[PDB]
């Protein structure tokens, strides 16, 4: 019931309900995550952008909500949005 | 005497005694708190915001100050303030 | 050789001289610091403000050098420079 | 494949094949970076400011772009620059 995100050795855990309820993007498309896949430390990995990923988290979590970290820069967080497409 | 406390992947360890000061509150309130615990990793999950932690759990620590994390949203930090009824 | 700080389930690793440096203060100074010592888990443990931390770490790295990090509110940070005894 | 780096505490994990992108730096040059291989722990440790690794990692990941963190200042993010040999 619980999966587990790995962004550059941050691990981000939630559920799968919590993704599951955007099937149109990245993290809640089966076929899209399961390209992330390690079935030897059972976790999804992304070699990219660690503070970008609390928003992104967060738009699952509540339901569809965006908003940019101050602490990321415009077009760092952009290309991050475009990469798990949530637009 | 120390409790875990994962939000969201991001596990925070305080002391029982440190929640307790506010028993009015969701995890002062062992009733409250409880229906997070997780028996089978010992701690408490809260599928959540993490950034705004920081500032909850300080407020336990700090005895009742309340701040508001720069780097987090208003209207985010509000609904968490709300959730660990802290107001 | 190396040191393990545990503040509020956020663990810092740093080098026992790095920390020596400055003996005038609470983790430079093996009496002070040795009350918050955990033999059974081998670190140091504070129910703290953990994004303070950061620059208090940064003060032994750097020599001497202490910056207030923006995220954090100037009585929230000096609170914690009295109680680790920098000043 | 994938390399582990240890900031003070603060584990990042990325592909080797990142790091490679720019062997003219510290991280992608491998007699540089071997002088803080643990062969113990298996990682590169770097007792050294935490918050400013986001930004020199991004760096590689991103295929050269360099952002200075808000919350990291000026003079601080300029020493660890210079450290890492990206300039």
């Amino acid at each position: 019931e619980r999966v587990v995100i790995n962004v550059s050795g941050l691990r981000f855990e939630t559920q799968l309900k919590t993704l599951n309820q955007f099937p149109d993007t990245l993290l809640g498309n089966p076929q899209k995550r399961n390209r992330y896949y390690d079935p030897l430390r059972n976790e999804y990995f992304f070699d990219r952008n660690r503070p970008s990923f609390d928003a992104i988290l967060y738009f699952y979590q509540s339901g569809g909500r965006l908003r940019r970290p101050v602490n990321v820069p415009l077009d760092v967080f952009s290309e991050e949005i475009k990469f798990y497409e949530l637009g």
